[PDB]
């Protein structure tokens, strides 16, 4: 299609490997570019972890208020919010917002621990019909995003369909899906990624990811005015282990998609 030609050109100009999946919920049409290839999720897997805890809260109705201790041994490579609460506690709601809106990795690790380990996140994905997602590791001081490594990967198509079910669909309970949407809309780390390529009349909720091999990711739910919402997943990774982030590529992907 015309969109796939422009995305292929973007990828060629970029020196890396781009994966895109768009779902237009008006008519369930999809646009895919490398949609069935695996990409390291990096921090975009935090949406699944937060959603899995939200799912637990449909039974444990006050779970989001539960305090969690933050100890020095909990700190990993990047924990901008949790570091402010060492030797105190944060609620699971506060940890979820920190994980989602400030990409706090200690907060993500507490969500994973609440689910019983990364296999609890993967299980939630399977329970909502995502067979592709796999989360294998907690965050540590040394995380990886290695080409060909199947750990902590998904495909663009699978992530877009899951994000759709979690936000626009009813894979979560009513207050839970609204809470997830609020958190995603409040993300503070995405200004240079998908949001930068979209018309400013569109409301966006997104989660970014970044990692080794210059891996640069963003997954978004998009609400244009007077038009059915869109789900857009943009994954990007590069051949050099120490490659720089390329959030501009994600912005350009989104701009190509929005034009179409
Ligand atoms: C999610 O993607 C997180 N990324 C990381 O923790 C990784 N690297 O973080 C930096 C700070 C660059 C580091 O080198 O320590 C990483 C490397 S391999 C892998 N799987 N993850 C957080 N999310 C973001 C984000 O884009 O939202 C960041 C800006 C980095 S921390």
């Amino acid at each position: 299609s015309a969109v796939q030609q422009k995305l292929a050109a973007l990828e060629k100009s970029s020196g890396g490997r781009l994966g895109v999946a768009l779902i237009d919920t008006a008519d369930n049409t999809q646009v895919l570019y490398r949609g069935d290839e695996r990409f390291p999720m990096c921090s975009t897997s935090k949406v699944m972890a937060a959603a899995a805890v939200l799912k637990q809260s449909e039974t444990q109705k006050q779970l989001l208020n539960q305090p969690v201790e933050i100890k020095p041994a909990d700190l990993v490579n990047y924990n901008p919010i949790a570091e402010k609460h060492v030797n105190g506690t944060m609620t699971l709601a506060e940890l979820s917002a920190a994980a989602l809106q400030y990409s706090d990795n200690t907060a993500m690790n507490k969500l994973i621990a609440q689910l019983g380990g990364p296999g609890g996140v993967t299980a939630f994905a399977r329970a909502i019909g995502d067979e592709t997602f796999r989360l294998d590791r907690t965050a540590s001081t040394l995380n990886t995003a290695i080409p060909g490594d199947p750990r902590d990967t998904t495909t663009p198509r699978a992530m877009a369909q899951t994000l759709r079910q979690l936000t626009l669909g009813h894979a979560l309970g009513e207050t839970q899906r609204a809470q997830l949407v609020t958190w995603l809309k409040g993300n503070t780390t995405g200004a240079a990624s998908i949001r930068a390529g979209l018309p400013t009349s569109w409301t966006v909720g997104d989660k970014t990811g970044s990692g080794g091999y210059g891996t640069t990711n963003d997954i978004a739910v998009i609400w244009p005015q007077g038009r059915a919402p869109l789900v857009l997943v943009t994954y990007f990774t590069q051949p050099q282990q120490n490659a720089e982030s390329r959030r501009d590529v994600l912005a350009s992907a989104a701009r190509i998609i929005a034009e179409g």
